């Protein structure tokens, strides 16, 4: 008896949203023998809010990064781990910037947690693109996007 999942049912928003109100993982660190976690930093108020008007705004927004003429990939990338790639960088950042973000001013604390998603992002997606003949110019194509 087959039940077929469809990528756009589930989808990776639930993702995005579990890993922002820290539940799947505050649960799995708690309700695990894997005690060798290595502890999340806490997305503040104002954190959370600007990674989610931004998780949406360079992804359900943007076609031209799903676009494979545009972003050509050496693997062919699922979704879902672009976006896990997104969110580890994130947290890695976050740990190393989180007394210096909360030392610092509504205006240049936002600019910064919007740099610090530009960067995840920039690896998360354009570090896979590559291969071709060119690598140059798939490159210079992402360069652009």
């Amino acid at each position: 008896g087959v039940l077929f999942i469809n990528e756009t049912d589930i989808g990776w928003m639930p993702y995005m949203n579990s890993w922002l109100e820290r539940s799947q993982i505050n649960i799995l660190k708690q309700q695990k023998e894997m005690a060798n976690m290595p502890e999340y930093p806490v997305i503040d108020d104002v954190a959370k809010s600007v990674f989610y008007r931004c998780f949406q705004s360079y992804f359900e927004q943007n076609i031209d990064v799903h676009d494979k003429n545009r972003v050509r990939h050496i693997c062919p990338m699922v979704d879902i781990a672009m976006i896990q790639t997104i969110c580890t960088i994130l947290d890695a950042l976050l740990i190393q910037h989180l007394p210096k973000l909360k030392q610092m001013k509504e205006e240049d604390e936002k600019q910064a947690l919007e740099a610090f998603f530009i960067f995840a992002g920039l690896w998360a997606i354009g570090g896979p693109v590559g291969g071709g003949q060119d690598d140059s110019k798939d490159m210079k194509e992402f360069n652009t996007v």
